[PDB]
Formats: structure tokens, C-alpha cells, sequence
DNA sequence: ATCCGTTA
DNA sequence: TAACGGAT
């Protein structure tokens, strides 16, 4: 199946990220701005006990760090009944310098879908941002403070690869992964590919061109050190969902 | 928690 | 000006 053919470009079967050929970015602030440190709000245990294994998954993974930083900003536990953590960047967002928003609306970019083309492949990238390594003089910028009161445990964190809640993640990573997928279009110029921050359609004209379009786009994934969803993929269809559309009959 | 634009 | 919804 596809799952064992492309080992390399599932989130399943291929570990977590690391897009191999992208410098680790490097956040502009505005002019003006210097670090604010906001106070981690107090959070309950069991919010704590929540949050916890997602920290130190992270730990483990090395996309958190122990740092020491002049900038601080809240984690906020999430709840489904399982707490999660959200980090609460909007004072970070507010001192980083604006970027253009090239990200195209979905109706736009499924404008540029032909008729011509009616198989489709869809894939989503799994934990996309953080394939994006953060350059170290800016992982400052996103410290926040983890204590564990019954283990003496009290300092900061900070991200090592580009953050959720960070304004400008969105444009970055789609900027980034178009660097990464421009040969891919050079190689397959009778291929359709959208692409939409981690989410993905590849459309062909024929059943073939897409189980080979699509081969060639899981190994260039894999290879480039992106992960996809197995469990979600929609591979080879001639009807799928994408980006809350159902395309099918070239419709939508 | 806190913030901020939109409705009531 | 008090809610309210959705946001980080």
C-alpha cells in the first residue's frame, strides 16, 4: 500500500519533522519594540497534570528548551474535557514586525483548478509549523515559565521551531514549503498542486498521472522532511474534501 | 486569563 | 454599556 511505499513521508511511520533545506527563521521585531514579560497566570493541578505530557513530549522531542529569557508570556490550559496548552503570544505578536500576507483565500486558490484535471490526491501535513526550525536568536521571543510544584521544578521554555500562535507562522510556513515543492512543479508541469499553509491537492488529468504525481510527491515530501497524514489522506479519488469544499465532478 | 470587535 | 463570541 501507500503506507509502506513512502515510509519516509508519513507522520506515522516517518517520525517528526525537520524541513532539512530551510535556514531556521529569523523574526524581525518592529523598530521600536523591547521584550515584555507577562506573569504566568497561577493554573491548577489539574490543568498542570493536563498539560504536563505534552510538555515534556515536547521536551523529549527537543522542541521545547530550557532558556532564560527577558521575555515572558502566559500558557493558558485548553479543554473535550483534556486540558492542552495555548500560549497566550499576543504581546509577542503585537512587537514583531508585519509581513505581507501571501497566503491566498481558498476560494482564490481553487480557482486556479481546471476542469481538465478531476483526480485528486489531498494531503495534510502533520505538526507542519513545527518542522520550521527557529533560529536561536530568536527563540527568546517565545519563553513562557513551566513550574511543577512537587518536583522543585520552576523556569522558562522556550520553542525551537516556529510556534503556534505566532502571527506570522501561517505566511512563513507557506512561503517556506513553496521553496521547498518549486522543483516539484518544474519536474511535473502537467500537475495541478494547491497548496494552503499544510494542507494539500494534487490534481491530474488521469488516474495514472495521479498515483505517479502522487508517488513522486510523497517521496519529495518525505525527502524534504515534511510529514503527512496517513490516517486522512485522500489519495487517488475522484471526489475528496478539501479546505471544506467537496470537489467532485470538477464542481466547487 | 485576557482582549477586542460585534450584538444586544 | 453589557453581553457575547471567538481569539491567543
Amino acid at each position: 500500500t501507500w503506507l509502506s511505499d513512502f515510509p519516509q513521508a508519513w507522520a506515522e511511520t516517518g517520525g517528526m519533522g525537520l524541513a532539512v533545506r530551510q535556514a531556521p527563521l529569523i523574526i524581525p521585531l518592529k523598530a521600536t519594540s523591547t521584550p515584555v514579560s507577562i506573569k504566568q497566570y497561577p493554573m491548577s493541578q489539574e490543568a498542570r497534570l493536563g498539560i504536563k505530557p505534552h510538555i515534556q513530549r515536547l521536551l523529549d522531542q527537543g522542541i521545547l528548551v530550557p532558556c532564560q529569557s527577558p521575555w515572558n508570556t502566559p500558557l493558558l490550559p485548553v479543554k473535550t474535557n483534556d486540558y492542552r496548552p495555548v500560549q497566550d503570544l499576543r504581546e509577542v505578536n503585537k512587537r514583531v514586525e508585519d509581513i505581507h500576507p501571501t497566503v491566498p483565500n481558498p476560494y482564490n486558490l481553487l480557482s486556479g483548478l481546471p476542469p481538465s484535471h478531476q483526480w485528486y490526491t489531498v494531503l495534510d501535513l502533520k505538526d507542519a509549523f513545527f518542522c520550521l526550525r527557529l533560529h536561536p536568536t530568536s527563540q527568546p521571543l517565545f519563553a513562557f515559565e513551566w513550574r511543577d510544584p512537587e518536583m522543585g521544578i520552576s523556569g522558562q521554555l522556550t520553542w525551537t521551531r516556529l510556534p503556534q500562535g505566532f502571527k506570522n507562522s501561517p505566511t512563513l510556513f507557506d512561503e517556506a514549503l513553496h521553496r521547498d515543492l518549486a522543483d516539484f512543479r518544474i519536474q511535473h508541469p502537467d500537475l495541478i498542486l494547491l497548496q494552503y499553509v499544510d494542507d494539500l491537492l494534487l490534481a491530474a488529468t488521469s488516474e495514472l498521472d495521479c498515483q505517479q504525481g502522487t508517488r513522486a510527491l510523497l517521496q519529495t515530501l518525505g525527502n524534504l522532511g515534511y510529514r503527512a497524514s496517513a490516517k486522512k489522506a485522500q489519495i487517488c479519488q475522484k471526489q475528496v474534501k478539501y479546505l471544506g469544499y467537496l470537489l467532485k465532478e470538477g464542481q466547487r
